[PDB]
């Protein structure tokens, strides 16, 4: 069947923008799952989960008679996909359950995993979600084989899609480097946004980079991709070590006798996949990596053996039954235990980027303190496995249930408690008013909110105004927040706000990330009045002031914007087109086509262009709110030509007289020429449209600041 | 970036149930376009659609001073795309402005007739829909150019993106017959659901079949391609006889010349396309099909002239300016105006297709007739605009405006006014109880209110239970309707009926569409009591019985339901698995995702498959309204394998002792393998799931019920 996407295979896709509509949604409009999951018998959740991990099912029998491993290595892949870069993957939507993660080869034969855990996810319904689901299984497994967790929070809502994220453009599972779609250049210079090193592996291959079994090489994989998850070398070593603790890698036969990934597979299969010719099929015959390792002499309990093994032997190359590159101890005695047969003894293998952690010299700095001193080590993991699968939840105000860590940790971007009385409806406009009166314009205020708002990304739930650390490093020192300017405005604000605040009574005062919120409403709401309309802007208060002590600053550089079609702004010059990374940010503002479409249209006459460019600046009533972007767009009167000095900026001339009325980039003309965009903009160019505007843009204004506020969920 | 799509491109594809949702609409949830065109002053619109007729644009200079033509063309290609099959394509939604419809070759240049509409449309805003103004656009030309219509009917709501059609296979525009994609077998038969010859065409080729210029054979396409877009002979030669009397086709330079359609163009064409580089790229050199025919000597009024040129000359066979086959009238003088130079003029000209109208025999002897009569051609020809125009509009209860022709049409299905009180809720009641203690049992009333209710399709609106169809030819006989079974069924409905009908006063009766229903919703209300539950089902009367005159049985041949999953019911071998065969059929009934599997459900429960088939009823209580469906689907302690007999169908044991449990087929076991069904079929499976799921059942029986009552719109 011939679709526009085979017949237009560059045009801007829209689409990615109206998924997780209430049509694909089972759950009422109303439900919410915060008050579902508050109500969870969480005790009796875990205790159903430790009973499981010693109850074996004949379609996929317990290594060891234990599934802890497995559940570990389910939870650590559901959190592994995460990239810091956009913030997309994570454990956060349980994605691991849709395609395509669900096929992925590394996340083979995890669909076993979740089936085991159908009857409590059946059990409990819809006060535990898939996605919290995995993740405290994951916990439960550790507990349950004397690990001392950290903590668990619930809060993450089940999604009922895919999302889409760009995993690579490989068309070959697993492909090597160096190919016509290669995500790696120059020096191995894996490509942003992407975190792992082939297409469907999690962090890197576990024989080494594409397949050579060299440690040293195989720990700079490691660092680059761990990194771009988040991880320093502590939390990496701690984590990798932790994992291989427990369990085991499945390679008992060759590759080829494992079968269709589950979206390949027969409607028979209900969802599995990965089938295996190889002998039963399962158990001790089971195939999932191919490799055939098994890391400690005590498989199911927690232990200091992993560097117990990894110093204390010497280790030769040797093949696993599938093939594969793996480490052998030769000469350590047969110690390790068989999965399945108690009168089977092993020697201890490892694989290639385990000994990564012993033959990379910052790592055996870091491995050596942990073999000597393994209560640190259990630290270093319970903190990082806590970080692993929380990185994506959002502020810790999202955070539910009885088991979440009181401790409040730097890499969360903690927002301080707020523990006074906050600003009422009058006070709001007496600010409003004195903002107004200090001569600060509807372009310094409307940017300057903007600016604080617009970090906010829903993948992973980060920034947002709240904390106030625009005002900080680095995000003050951000070329598209106009430094200069930006401080200009913000002494503007302090001294407003240090007026207020020394002028109440009760303990009452106005935060700084509040007032540049209110701030930038009192811009809006004077752009209406300059355009003939008096509308009041909603305004919440509560968001507090973060410290720069409290602040990550390299943590903070990921949510710089070097695209900012909303502020028509380029950082640089990239191969993707500006457009679709407008629609792009518009994604990770959570906005629909018809908000990105009218918030685009305003902030283009208030003024909100960094640089004050002219770009798609199409009025002649800067700073009054009017839907003349639109209408000027629409006009058949204005005809468009790129520039000879620059093809991605264009002009629009008079089509009579060739007399010049405007300029406009690419992010401008877009809603002139994609035809659903353009069916947008017809709307608000309409003649009937002012009032409209006015309403949908103010509550996509109002949507934006309120973003990041999970205090008022 | 590679896609699910890409890695596994036979997966069931369900985002087109989640199409039309409220985050890509602009308009808020509650506008309600009907109350807006209602105020619409039309005749305005109407005068300023007029003074455009000859308002020539510069960048598009109209043919003889007078843009008809154009506009004429540019209705009958939104209209043009309706396929009786599925009732897909049309003009009721506007879709000629979205991909692929924008940029397909035979739309060529549309795209200019689109935008001279723009200012208009913006005067007029939300209270004109681009689908409405099409049309009525079309009608004005008319009306401009001395031909009285039939009337015209506003109430095609907007749509924001592009529906989801099957227009073929081919990957190549315009694609000639018998390739890799073809759409045609055996002896020139063109497959179902298409209703063109080749990919990007309207019904056929203006050259003749596979551009073999026989005006014979042409004909045979004609006819073919015009009945799937429910058009007879005599509709089909007063349509292109009557269009053809206007205007003018373009050709005047090679296609070479022009550049990429709308959807390829560069972002600076805004919204336009095939830019040409022939002369001036426009009027008097302007090229569109290729073809250089001008009709009539007076192509900007009306005039008897088609036919005494068709019959006063022979025809020579001749090439266009761009080398495009057509034909040239024998000896004759110069009598045809140009377009735009006042002292040339041209001999008459014909396509290929038009002399189909005098070469095949059934064809002449209407041509003939109307050349004759040349009132009778006029009165066809205003009747089958109108049905063009309006076929895929719906009940007439949807028809708004002060131009509604009063005439009552055989196409229209129509459905007689109810001229009585209506039964109440305590005679609902008492209905109710009538239908459960005749010894009707649940599955019997659930399989009938089903069958007549299911018919619906939202493509056209056409279908549904009002009217009460199913008894009438051919619905009574279609074998997914069980005709003896029916007949059964509606012999007690009928004696039911009558003997409430002959104990009211005061003119009060049910008819049997509304009794119908009812007794559907009796059969769940009894199934809710089986299980456990009391549930009172939502009813709402007023439909009506349509007679046997009211209702073509040719045309309803298209409604039958050869594939219904929701009965479990295939008629026979298809190639597109049934899987692909229940969404198309969910899509026809307007429901989601969700919608579809919670309806399928529990029809599979309440006995609603064909023949008492036990394939899905996956439950120890057939007639009780519970999630059994979902519980026993998803319980792992039960394999699934494709029977030795019919790999279409499934046998389930128990994984332990092999025994039997169930059988199911496709259809049924889709729902425990496709990652987001599965997802949806967890939740109804939960523990805590019964009375969600009875309660979001009897919300999508209500749904379903009413589909077609747009008379409570
Ligand atoms: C360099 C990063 C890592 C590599 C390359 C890697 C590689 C792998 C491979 C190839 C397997 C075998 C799959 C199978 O054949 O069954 C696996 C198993 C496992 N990994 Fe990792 N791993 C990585 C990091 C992690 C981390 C961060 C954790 C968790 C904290 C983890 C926990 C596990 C567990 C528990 C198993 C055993 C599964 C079982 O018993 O069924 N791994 N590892
Ligand atoms: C067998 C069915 C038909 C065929 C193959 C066909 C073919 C075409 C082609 C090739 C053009 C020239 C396009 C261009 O070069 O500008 C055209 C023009 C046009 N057709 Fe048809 N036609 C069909 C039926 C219809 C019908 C049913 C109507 C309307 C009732 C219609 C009304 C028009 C008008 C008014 C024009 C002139 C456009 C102008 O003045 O710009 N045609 N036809
Ligand atoms: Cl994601
Ligand atoms: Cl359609
Ligand atoms: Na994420
Ligand atoms: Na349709």
């Amino acid at each position: 069947g011939t679709s526009n996407r085979d017949w237009w295979p560059n045009q801007l896709d829209l689409s990615i923008l109206h998924r997780h509509s209430s049509l694909s949604d089972p759950m009422g409009k109303d439900f919410n799952y915060a008050q579902a999951f508050e109500k969870l018998d969480l005790a009796a959740v875990k205790r159903d989960l430790h009973a499981l991990m010693t109850t074996s099912q004949d379609w996929w029998p317990a290594d060891f008679g234990h599934y802890g491993g497995l559940f570990i290595r389910m939870a650590w892949h559901s959190a592994g996909t995460y990239r810091t870069a956009d913030g997309r993957g994570g454990a956060g939507e349980g994605q691991q359950r849709f395609a395509p993660l669900n096929s992925w080869p590394a996340n083979a034969n995890l669909d076993k995993a979740r089936r085991l855990l159908w009857p409590i996810k059946q059990k409990y319904g819809r006060a535990i979600s898939w996605a919290d689901l995995l993740i405290l299984t994951g916990n439960v497994a550790l507990e349950s084989m004397g690990f001392k967790t950290f903590g668990f929070a619930g809060g993450r809502a089940d999604t009922w899609e895919p999302e889409d994220v760009y995993w690579g453009s490989e068309k070959i599972w697993l492909e090597l480097s160096g190919g016509p779609n290669s995500r790696y250049s120059g020096d191995r210079q894996l490509e942003n946004p992407l975190a792992a090193v082939q297409m469907g592996l999690i962090y890197v291959n576990p024989e080494g980079p594409d397949g050579n079994p060299d440690p040293v090489a195989a720990a700079r994989d490691i660092r680059d991709t761990f990194a771009r998850m988040a991880m320093n070398d502590e939390e990496t070593v701690a984590l990798i070590a932790g994992g291989h603790t427990f369990g085991k890698t499945h390679g008992a036969g060759p590759a080829s006798n494992v079968g269709a990934e589950p979206e390949a597979a027969g409607i028979e299969a209900q969802g599995l996949g990965w089938k295996s010719a190889y002998r039963t099929g399962k158990g001790a015959d089971a195939i999932t990596s191919g490799l055939e390792v098994t890391w400690t002499t005590t498989p199911t309990q927690w232990s200091h053996n992993f560097f117990e093994n990894l110093f204390g032997y010497e280790w030769e190359l040797t093949k696993s039954p599938a093939g594969a590159h793996q480490w052998v101890a030769k000469g350590a005695d047969a110690v390790i235990p068989d999965a399945f047969d108690p009168s089977k003894k092993h020697r201890p293998t490892m694989l290639t980027t385990d000994l990564s952690l012993r033959f990379d010299p910052a790592y055996e700095k870091i491995s050596r303190r942990f073999h000597e001193n393994p209560e640190q080590f259990a630290d270093a993991f319970a903190r990082a496995w806590f970080k692993l699968t929380h990185r994506d939840m959002g502020p810790r105000a999202r955070y539910l249930g009885p088991e979440v860590p009181a401790e409040v940790l730097l890499w969360q971007d903690p927002i301080p408690a707020v523990d006074h009385p906050l600003i009422d409806a009058a006070d709001a406009a007496e600010l409003k008013a004195k903002v107004l009166a200090s001569g600060l314009t509807v372009s310094q205020l409307v940017s300057t909110a903007w600016a604080a708002a617009s970090t906010f990304r829903g993948s992973d739930k980060r920034g947002g105004a709240n904390g106030a650390r625009i005002r900080l490093a680095p995000q003050k020192d951000w070329e598209a927040n106009q430094p200069e300017q930006l401080a200009a405005v913000l002494e503007t604000l302090e001294a407003i706000r240090t007026a207020f605040n020394g002028a109440q009574r009760g303990g009452k005062q106005v935060s700084l990330a509040d007032l540049i919120v209110l701030a930038g409403c009192a811009g809006v709401e004077q752009a209406a009045k300059n355009a003939g309309h008096a509308v009041t802007v909603p305004f919440a208060p509560g968001r507090a002031d973060a410290s720069q002590e409290q602040t990550d600053v390299e943590s903070m550089a990921v949510l710089e914007p070097v695209a900012d079609g909303f502020r028509n702004y380029l950082k640089g010059k990239y191969r993707v087109p500006a457009e679709v990374l407008l629609v792009d940010k518009a994604q990770l503002l959570t906005l629909s086509a018809p908000e990105m479409t009218v918030l685009l249209g305003g902030l283009r006459v208030l003024g909100a262009n960094v640089g004050q460019s002219r770009h798609g600046v199409f009025t002649a009533r800067e700073q009054a709110l009017t839907n003349d972007f639109f209408v000027n767009l629409l006009d058949m009167g204005t005809e468009w030509k790129p520039t000879a000095a620059d093809a991605d900026v264009f002009e629009g001339r008079d089509r009579a007289t060739g007399e010049l009325k405007w300029t406009g980039t690419r992010v401008d003309l877009v809603f002139g020429s994609h035809s659903q965009l353009r069916a947008l903009a017809e709307v608000y160019g309409s003649a009937d449209a002012q009032e409209k505007f006015v309403r949908d843009f103010v509550a996509v204004w109002n949507k934006v600041m309120n973003l990041d506020r999970f205090d008022l969920a």
